[PDB]
């Protein structure tokens, strides 16, 4: 395999041959690729329009360089809860709070997360900005998840060799098929969660790739922009299960959610979206908690599927609700600093 | 304007606003693009597919930092011989023999060349082992052409600002819009020309952005694939005259050439190049000389679109055929070499 050979193929409108966007994501990870080669791949690959088993390919090499947690330290139904990023709204940290009450709700979680890109406040930042350590290694991240319920991954942590893709990324601007890779490369390789996604013409393509893993996901995107489960309007899920995709869309108000306005979900910087988990934790009703309560249960159906979509809604709303009404999700979260601090 | 701007949408599979790609050449040219930035722009160009506004608007920015050549010392008549290259056949240098008779015929000639960037030799490289000196600046092409009748522009000499653009071109290894700008950039701005496109579904771009200059121009293409006029098979020639393109197919059979192989046109490495030259104008007869004829003929005829198209043709093969016979092509290269050493 060459670059020019890949590049030309991709930019004559081809997918890729097995095992060419693998040579190309082990060539950048092990840097020894060009800044241009890796720009033209990039930006190639996204024109062209990725199949999932071209990102299949990338994920796995990045997971085939990861860190990895200590062997049997990940319950097999450990849940994730993450996005892409990049739907450029700047919300709350919904998956981050969805995170927290998944676990108060007894579902193991092991949650993939790092900085903002865009937004004023990523998940990771208002994790830090609560006092959770948001650096800890494969052991402690291990030792989390069993003494907690919830272990977060630093993405820069556990995959040092995609600094290399880092510099390029950010010199572009532009997303690109590598702006898929964040959920689809958790390194505890857990086989179910909540994903989402900012770019509706890909979510298929990211459900293709969890598929084929035959992970139980739903791949979410509102139909609003957000890569969560939004309720401002309907969401569109691809739902992963038994290594088929199904394409739904879902309406909150099926299930007795008012309608939100946008700028009811709003964030702020690290400080200011850390008091608003802190709010809802509390038990503050409105707009927040809605959302954070619809994407809790979302991560509990994907957790289900591990093992009909209708009444595992309804108790996916159950829990998460009872998990911050009862005050659980309010002292994980001050267990999860207890853990760090010792 | 910004990266992310243009390059979202480049990305977004829609043509540039006006201005939008000179912006994104002149970061570029004055060397304020990163390497990631230039390959990103070149790949999305390409696949998005370029525009001849959007290409002429490159060609602009380049011409805009050119070393120009100094007042009234180009003939408002001359002509370019030259192509893309990257046709992939490694023939002998049939632009650059072309020119040499052309000029021997008494049409100025000032040519924009290069080195070869696949072939074995390029024009400028057979230039070079021939003894002409290729790297002249300003000053002296300008009096080469007044002199001898033949001016060659190096590329690199006169667009020096072009030096990070073509560097990351050779790192991705693939043809871009890029590689469509040499023939629409001499920095004599000749008002006519033959000019090759390996590229057949570019040529009428190219053929685009000399119609918006007025020039008159033969863009010719091979259908065996040549950035030449062929003598294989037919070739398409964009005519473009008044402002106006049209599209032709054209056969030599029309004038009694007979049918070659490519393998007829085969050539080697810049000695095996120049003997090439030196056989053609010392007056041997065969496939080479055929193709030589019928390139020098085309510039001709290009020259004379600056004021019928049959006739046009004769009387540039008769023309042609006569500044080899007489000696009179085979002078001119030795008093080219010897301006250059004196
Ligand atoms: C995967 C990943 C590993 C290491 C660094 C980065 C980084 O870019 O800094 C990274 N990217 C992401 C990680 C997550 N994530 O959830 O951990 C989400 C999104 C992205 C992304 O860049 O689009
Ligand atoms: C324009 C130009 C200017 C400076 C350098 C280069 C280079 O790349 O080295 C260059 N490119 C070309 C120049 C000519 N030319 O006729 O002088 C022909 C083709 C090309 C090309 O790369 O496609
Ligand atoms: O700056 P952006 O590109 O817009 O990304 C915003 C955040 O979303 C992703 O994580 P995640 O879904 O886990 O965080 P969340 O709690 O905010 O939803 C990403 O890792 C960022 O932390
Ligand atoms: O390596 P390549 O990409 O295949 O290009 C072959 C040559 O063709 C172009 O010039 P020109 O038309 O003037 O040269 P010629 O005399 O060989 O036709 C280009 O500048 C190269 O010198
Ligand atoms: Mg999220
Ligand atoms: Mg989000
Ligand atoms: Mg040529
Ligand atoms: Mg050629």
């Amino acid at each position: 395999p060459s670059w020019p050979q890949i590049l030309g193929r991709l930019t004559d409108n081809r997918d890729l041959a097995r095992g060419q966007a693998a040579w190309a994501m082990d060539q950048i990870m092990t840097g020894n690729a060009r800044p241009a080669q890796i720009a033209a791949f990039a930006v190639a690959m996204t024109m062209k329009a990725p199949t999932a088993d071209e990102v299949g390919e990338l994920a796995g090499v990045m997971l085939s360089h990861a860190h990895p947690l200590p062997a049997d330290t990940v319950p097999d139904d450990a849940v994730d809860v993450v996005g892409t990023g990049g739907d450029g709204v700047n919300t709350v940290n919904l998956s981050t709070m969805a995170a927290i009450v998944v676990a108060a709700a007894g579902v193991p979680v092991v949650k993939h997360g790092n900085r903002a890109a865009s937004s004023l406040s990523g998940g990771a930042d208002t994790l830090e900005a609560l006092g959770v350590r948001i650096d800890l290694g494969p052991d402690l991240v291990a030792r989390s998840l069993a003494e907690v319920g919830i272990g977060f991954c630093f993405a820069p942590r556990f995959h040092p060799s995609y600094r290399h893709a880092a510099a390029v990324r950010r010199e572009i601007g532009v997303p690109t098929v590598f702006n898929l890779l964040g959920p689809l490369t958790n390194p505890a390789r857990p086989r179910a969660g909540l994903i989402g996604c900012a770019f509706a013409d890909l979510a298929e393509v990211m459900a293709g790739v969890f598929a084929a893993r035959r992970s139980s996901v739903l791949v979410v995107h509102g139909d609003d922009g957000l890569d969560e489960l939004t309720t401002t309007t309907t969401s569109t899920i691809w739902r992963v299960a038994a290594g088929s995709v199904d394409k739904l869309t879902f309406d909150p108000a099926g299930f007795g959610f008012a309608r939100a306005q946008l700028d009811q979900l709003a964030g702020g910087d690290a400080q200011a979206n850390a008091a608003a988990v802190r709010a809802v934790l509390g038990g503050a009703r409105g707009p927040v908690r809605d959302a954070v309560v619809l994407n809790a249960a979302g991560a509990i159906v994907a957790h289900a599927g591990l093992s009909e979509w209708l009444p595992a809604w309804e108790e996916g709303l159950r829990r998460a609700s009872a998990a911050i009404d009862t005050g659980a999700a309010e002292q994980l979260l001050a267990r999860w600093v207890r853990f760090g601090r010792q």
